[PDB]
């Protein structure tokens, strides 16, 4: 390896072999069906709203998330890097396709599939990705620098449907060698949201842009409609030229065939035809190549970069809505922008490179961190985009000041911001585009009146139920097989209007996005501060017995939606005094005196009964009515955690919140496979796990990472990050089960796991508050 010195990879970077076979991957631990795309992922390309595409460590483009809210795994064997090299002197050069794999059947038979082991690696900090070509058939050895330009505090480019691949090619030996990069593309439209006819009218075309020191050629990969729909828009690829490098192209081979139209042209010089047709295929997959050409002389570096742009321009919602994706306000609605979207990468990719560097260094610099943890804190963000996340910019055939805003739950439980989940995984978006979080949690405050007194049937029990109580907030937005945004509580499995975490989550979210935005913006506490008040007087409806604690009531009525709680709990109990406090402190800043003074009296009762009733001498009981009421569990003072964020202060004693940390790291954590695998949820006092629900034996990837920033600001440094580091080396490491990019909400003991692709662990960020 000669050509890691060239390029710039953080020591951080997530690693594995170009090929690698992983022997200890987890599956899921489920009766119920599952998705399972297995251990071969990346870190995904594509800005947030614009769909995602997954390319994998082995090189494929096979996760694909353009279809919004969808997760289609299958790999298109037509998009891939090939490259050619031939030794001056000698007669024939290789050609080989930067694959590791082969397709399932006869198509593309004649490419040189099968990237060989021990040749090469793929490195990750999101939002970049890179790998390594180190093949003894290649004496030339490249690298790929690839990324999206994934920016905090910029919600422009961060939108962006829009891939590039910087490329160095560096010759370590002693001769001349002629080099090509080819990229190809499938004409991917029709691939989705097209009922018949799914290649019909596809046609390629190729934009060669000259200017002054500016050549770029593309091909435009579209449809001859000019229909506004799902299905419809634009693929492109492209190069920009630098000194040195000769580019060629292929307007059109046919994927559905040999693939030899385009392979006899590249592997005899790695030149291509450049033959433009523009002829509609009928029901041939069409796809386009793109080339440059180079000789390098021995110690001879070169660095070209290529594009990928995707103007897919309207969203489709199962429930039949239509919306334009957020990039659409910065390129057009049409559908065919896709070259106009290359065209700003290739010219800025420079500057987007630095953007991202200027992001990352204060993390990176900081020595006092250990690699893993930044490996952990940048690739956890992937699901930021990769999500299902939707972003709109109008309705189809509608204009609004904002741009309503969703990221998945997960795929599984495909509902949008999912609000108990998002106490905990929302914490990247208040930190990094608070001006998206804060639209969020308006989103949840106009939702809060809303009454829709249809009934829907309960699916855990068959009861019917009301859809939405007023002054109840809702468990989510909606789903993407329905009407994200415009039918809330899409969840049915249980009755979310009498859960008792989602008002105070709430309550907690919005002065929570106030305090770590500045302690500023008094207007957006305006907004929601009747909403805030009602979600509180609601919940005090909910104590039975006059303790002044809302009673959870012997059924599952909160996040761990099957462990049931029942009386005053740790968990819901905390967070409505955290709540209560953070109301108090609202009541204040807005001047509302009646307010301060009723939620300052339900705090000190609530308080006093809360400390009375479950404090144990060493935790916080479980709660105060079930039949393992004594359990530890990881998250009882999860409203202790929020104050700290909040500057809250002591909702209970220092040292009763320091030995229910120390408890929860000696037993949830060290009495749990060693410590090697994050925190248990529960945990009963001999120190054996809690085998009441399956839920009490999970651990939850997303409520460790929170209960590491817990001990962190409590002094508690070491526990912290022991805590910490078993998520991070079961989801990362080789010792592991392979959950790279697919973080799932929960794993067992024997490491199998629940719900991958899960928005809870984006909580890690609560480490860098
Ligand atoms: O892991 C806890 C989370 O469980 C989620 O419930 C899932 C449902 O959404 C899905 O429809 O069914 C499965 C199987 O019954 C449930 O696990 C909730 O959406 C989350 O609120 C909850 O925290
Ligand atoms: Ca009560």
């Amino acid at each position: 390896d000669k050509i890691s010195h060239k390029i710039d990879i953080p020591d951080s970077a997530w690693t594995i072999g170009i090929g690698e076979k992983f022997k200890n991957a987890g599956h899921p631990n489920v009766k119920y069906p599952m998705i399972d795309d297995s251990y071969v992922q990346g870190a995904p390309l594509g800005g947030f709203g614009a769909g995602t595409i997954g390319r994998t460590y082995n090189g494929g483009f096979s996760r694909w998330h353009l279809e919004i809210g969808k997760n289609k795994y299958t790999t298109v064997y037509a998009n891939q890097f090939s490259v050619f090299q031939k030794v001056e002197g000698n007669k024939d050069g290789v050609a080989q396709v930067l694959y590791a794999g082969e397709p399932e059947n006869g198509y593309l038979s004649s490419w040189k599939w099968d990237y060989p082991k021990e040749s090469g690696m793929y490195y990750a900090l999101y939002p970049n990705s890179w790998y390594t070509y180190t093949n003894k058939d290649l004496p030339v050895q490249l690298a790929v620098k690839q990324f999206s330009p994934i920016i905090p505090y910029n919600y422009k480019e961060t939108s962006y449907p829009v891939a590039v691949f910087k490329w160095t090619a560096y010759n370590p030996t002693n001769k001349n060698v002629d080099v090509s990069i080819m990229f190809t593309w499938q004409n991917m439209i029709g691939f989705f949201g097209k009922q018949v006819n799914v290649n019909s009218g596809n046609f390629n075309k190729i934009i060669k842009d000259k200017s002054k020191d500016s050549e770029i050629v593309a091909a435009v990969m579209g449809n001859i409609s000019n229909d506004n729909e799902e299905w419809n828009g634009e693929y492109s690829i492209g190069v920009k030229k630098v000194p040195g490098v000769d580019i060629s192209y292929k307007a059109k081979f046919v994927t559905t065939g040999d693939g030899s139209d385009l392979w006899h042209e590249f592997s005899k010089n790695g030149i291509l035809d450049n033959k433009d047709d523009e002829t509609p295929t009928k029901q041939d997959g069409i796809g386009s190549a793109i080339a440059v050409n180079f000789k390098l002389q021995p110690g001879q570096t070169i660095e070209v970069p290529f594009a990928l742009s995707w103007d897919l321009p309207i969203m489709k919602f199962g429930g039949g809505d239509k919306w334009y994706k957020m990039y659409t306000k910065y390129f057009g609605k049409n559908g065919k922008n896709s070259f106009a979207i290359l065209k700003e990468a290739l010219n800025n990719y420079q500057k987007w490179e630095k953007m991202i560097d200027d992001w990352q260094k204060p993390i990176l610099s900081n020595k006092s961190k250990p690699d893993w943890y930044k490996t952990a804190l940048f690739n956890e963000l992937y699901y930021l985009a990769d999500g299902g996340t939707a972003w709109e910019n109008g309705k189809v055939g509608e204009k609004r000041t904002n741009n309503m805003f969703g990221l998945l739950e997960c795929f599984d439980y495909n509902y949008y911001e999912t609000l108990d989940v998002r106490f905990y995984g929302s914490f990247p978006l208040v930190m990094l585009w608070p001006d998206i979080e804060k639209q969020v949690m308006r989103q949840f405050a106009d939702t809060i009146n809303v009454q829709d007194s249809s009934e829907f049937k309960v699916g855990s029990n068959g009861a019917m139920a009301v859809k939405k109580v007023q002054g109840m907030i809702p468990h989510d937005l909606g789903s993407s097989y329905a009407l994200p945004w415009i039918k809330i509580n899409a969840y049915d499995w249980q009755n979310p209007n009498i859960w008792k975490d989602l008002n105070s989550k709430y309550v907690l979210l919005v002065y929570r996005d106030y305090v770590l935005t500045g302690k500023t913006d008094k207007e957006f506490l305006k907004y929601t501060w009747k909403s805030v008040k009602t979600a509180l007087d609601k919940l005090k409806e909910m104590d039975k017995d006059n303790d002044g604690i809302p009673d959870n009531e012997g059924i599952p009525d909160q996040t761990y939606n099957t462990w049931s709680m029942k009386g005053t709990s740790a968990y819901c109990g905390s967070l409505w005094l955290a709540a209560l406090k953070a109301a108090q402190e609202i009541g204040k800043v807005l001047k509302d005196n009646e307010a301060y003074i009723k939620y300052n009296e339900w705090y000190k009762i609530a308080q006093q009964n809360f400390e009375k009733e479950l404090w144990n001498g060493e935790y916080y009981n479980f709660d105060t009515e079930s039949d393992h009421k004594d359990s530890i569990m990881a998250d009882q003072l999860a409203g202790q955690w929020y104050a700290d964020i909040l500057r809250l202060g002591d909702i209970l004693p220092k040292d009763h919140v320091q030995k229910a940390l120390k408890k929860i790291y000696e037993f949830n954590v060290m009495k749990f496979e060693n410590g090697k695998m994050g925190a248990v949820n529960g945990m009963r006092p001999d120190g054996i796990v809690d085998e009441s629900d399956i839920q009490a034996q999970e651990v939850w990837t997303g409520v460790t990472y929170a209960l590491a920033s817990f001990m962190k600001y409590r002094g508690m440094t070491e526990e912290a990050y022991n805590t910490a580091y078993g998520v991070y080396k079961m989801t990362y490491d080789k010792s592991g089960k392979g959950y790279w990019f697919r973080t799932p909400e929960a794993w067992t003991k024997d490491g199998n796991y629940r719900a991958s692709m899960y928005m809870r662990p984006l909580s890690i960020w609560s480490m860098e508050v």
